[PDB]
């Protein structure tokens, strides 16, 4: 039967595949991006490369940034993140989307790296990871899976979960279903877990997960499929003391308070409805999805000493971030002069968001304030539109040759219509080794607080470009282009039997990036009235405005290796760095290892008994090189001392063994610990490279019913 162009790219080398079998074998504590991180090419780092809320670490593909790592489930896209507010220096308090599938609901996990990504249009441009959720069965299999974590220290959080998945006919063979629940908790760490070396930088934040999410399939034609996808979660954090400006958090006033609590509360409800069809010609897919996001959390500081940090222990305010989204597509079989299967698609997508805690600043009671000039209207909703289309062409050029074809055009409501082309080539060498490519276009249109005109943010000086004197604002920018870059990858395939290889070298230009602008559009006066007083003040303010910058530059070699003997395996891969550069600035994108190697190893002792051992190493994680601010130049109120103070993490390693065993048809279980020569790290807020808690030595267990 016919292969798409979709499921080509699927065959690329910057392509991997994480089934249920793997994570059994390798226990997940909540957040599946610990065994997504294992992957060639992928890392998990903070959302920005400043270090500030470096405990947030998420999803980071060849080094682009999490922004830049679309996740999906089955095919479907998350965006929950959206609703967080985007700072200044691409900072944003969330714990990204890699966390709303309960791991033990997951049936497979693809994630696509570089040119094989780009298809999914935007957001893309770093890579996809396509969570796909276990599948309606025609027989009534059950599970119920319990996991539990438990830290050797004190100051670190243990971990529970619990979950169940059940699948069935309600009749045979047309109308079937898939359900799965789970409630995760993950205890914050302490406040003070980052004391013992001087440091004021908070731990883990907790987190209680709530997920419920059902699926109906239905036969309703012998060539029309219909799918029904109702889920809703719910995620409460558990408050570490976290602060961007990492303020130390017991001595003051109000976070002391909020301690162990619930600062922040993440909503997700999503209804999708798919139908199939099964035609002579070939097969079509129509998709519908809505998505309802609310982000409720405490109020924070916007600006000065005070930014990134909780205003208050009350007045939640909620942001509300809607998404609809439409998408249909045809696949066609025919033959001209090759064979070919021709893939043509339209997708639809809008976005409505209401935030009015960010969207007020400037605002002064004279009417006058620099907000009250320059953001006019109501600058509390944000709407965005994306239209596109598409075709794809999968041609067997040769008996050895298989080469797509793609090209997508995208049209947004602000930025504007962009063209993305998109090359990828298998080539048979013979019967062991093989050659493959590609090449090709990413989008990403900008996010809604960098479009937003009614967005504006301010510092008084050591925010500043250090070629300004004094006062800046950032307003959004209504008028900025899309990001595009152009990534390839080309490398060598080897597979005898029981031996596998690749080598692939990738190459990112990374086009137009979406960052805090560096030259003054103009210049407003704003008055700021005394409460007490109404003694008032003006203030010439210069004006600064997202912008693309033109150029960053990625490069790296990604290998893997697979041995297989039977009952004895290893799969292994490392990843090499070569270029992390913003041509502009001279820092890199985001905070990764130069290296990074990964072994995981196999035994089946017995059919029931299992071992299993996993190994990772780390080279050297640099921190940004270059200053681009009056604070970090040596210029800002705390002069030479405050400038930026490059620092490197050295490089380590860390090891864990499982032993894993069958009691029975119908009860598993798995023990095991991790971080076994207790390598711990505590994240230094006197560093810029020393970010985030590697978590020490930590024993675990996971026992799964079956029925
Ligand atoms: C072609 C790229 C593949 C990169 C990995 C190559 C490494 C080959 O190792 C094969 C055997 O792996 C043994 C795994 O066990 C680790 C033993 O040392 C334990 C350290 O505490």
């Amino acid at each position: 039967i016919f292969v798409t162009a979709e499921e080509q790219v699927k065959q690329s080398l910057g392509v991997s595949v994480i089934t249920k079998e793997d994570l059994e074998k390798l226990p997940v504590r909540n957040d599946i991006s610990d065994y997504v991180r294992r992957m060639p090419g992928v890392n998990l780092t903070g959302n920005s490369a400043t270090g500030q809320r470096g405990n947030n670490r998420q999803i980071d593909i060849r080094g682009m940034g999490p922004e830049n790592t679309l996740i999906l489930v089955d095919g479907k896209p998350i965006n929950s993140r959206n609703s967080v507010r985007y700072g200044w220096k691409g900072e944003r308090d969330t714990r990204g989307d890699s966390n709303w599938v309960p791991a033990e609901a997951i049936e497979s996990i693809e994630v696509l790296r570089g040119p094989a990504a780009a298809r999914y249009g935007s957001g893309a441009a770093g890579g996809v990871v396509n969570i796909i959720t276990k599948k309606v069965t025609n027989e009534t299999h059950g599970s119920v899976e319990f996991y539990t974590s438990q830290p050797e220290d004190s100051k670190e959080g243990s971990s529970n979960r619990v979950g169940f998945n059940v699948s069935g006919p309600l009749i045979k063979d047309v109308l079937s279903y898939r359900l799965y629940g789970n409630y995760n908790k993950t205890e914050a760490d302490d406040v003070d877990i980052n004391k013992s070396i001087g440091s004021t930088a908070a731990g883990r934040e907790g987190v209680k997960n709530k997920d419920i999410s059902g699926r109906l399939a239905w036969q309703a034609t012998d060539q029309q499929t219909v799918l029904l996808d109702i889920s809703s979660s719910k995620q409460g954090n558990i408050y570490s003391g976290d602060s961007q400006l990492n303020a130390n958090a017991e001595a003051d006033a109000i976070l002391s308070q909020l301690i162990g609590k619930e600062t922040n509360t993440m909503y997700r409800d999503s209804y999708a409805l798919t139908h199939e069809g099964d035609w002579s010609w070939g097969k079509s897919k129509l998709v519908a999805q809505y998505d309802k996001t609310h982000n409720k959390r405490l109020p924070e500081g916007l600006a000065g000493s005070v930014e990134g940090k909780i205003n208050n222990l009350d007045d939640k305010a909620t942001s509300r971030l809607e998404t609809l989204r439409f998408n249909g597509e045809a696949n066609i079989p025919f033959e001209y002069y090759l064979p070919q299967v021709l893939t043509v698609g339209t997708e639809w997508v809008e976005d409505r968001f209401k935030d009015n805690v960010s969207t007020t600043q400037g605002k002064d009671s004279s009417g006058s304030g620099y907000g009250d000039q320059l953001a006019k209207g109501d600058r509390s909703k944000m709407e965005s539109r994306i239209a596109s289309a598409y075709i794809e062409d999968n041609l067997k050029v040769t008996d050895s040759t298989d080469v797509v074809l793609g090209l997508r055009f995208d049209d947004h409501s602000k930025s504007g219509s962009n063209w993305s082309p998109s090359l990828n080539i298998t080539q048979k060498l013979n019967d062991y080794f093989t050659l493959k490519g590609g090449v090709a276009k990413a989008y990403k249109a900008p996010n809604m607080y960098q479009n937003a005109e009614g967005y504006l943010l301010s510092t008084n000086g050591n925010g500043c470009p250090a070629n300004i004197e004094s006062r800046c604002l950032l307003q959004g920018n209504g008028d900025l282009k899309p990001e595009t870059s152009v990534n390839k990858e080309l490398g060598i395939q080897f597979q005898k039997d029981i031996v596998n290889a690749s080598l692939t070298w990738f190459r990112n230009d990374y086009k137009d990036k979406i960052v805090a602008g560096t030259h003054v559009v103009g210049t407003v006066d704003g008055s700021s009235t005394n409460a007490n007083t109404g003694a008032v003040t003006n203030t010439k303010w210069n004006i600064l405005r997202w912008e693309n910058t033109p150029k960053a530059l990625i490069q790296g070699f990604e290998g893997s290796l697979g041995l297989d003997f039977g009952d004895i395996r290893w799969t292994n891969n490392f990843t090499y760095m070569m270029d992390s550069k913003d041509k502009q600035t001279g820092n890199p994108l985001s905070l990764v290892p130069i290296y990074t190697i990964n072994s995981i190893f196999d035994y089946d002792i017995t059919d029931q008994l299992d071992v299993n051992f996993v190994f990772t190493q780390y080279g050297r994680q640099k921190s940004r090189q270059f200053a681009e601010n009056r604070l970090e130049s040596g210029i800002g109120s705390g002069g030479a001392n405050s400038a930026l103070k490059p620092s490197t993490v050295k490089s380590y390693s860390t090891a864990g063994i499982n032993v894993g065993y069958k009691f029975s048809d119908q009860i598993s279980t798995r023990v095991g610990v991790s971080n076994l020569f207790d390598k711990q790290i505590l994240r230094d807020s006197n560093s810029i490279s020393q970010t985030y808690n590697e978590p020490g030595r930590a024993y675990y267990a996971s026992l799964k019913y079956s029925f």
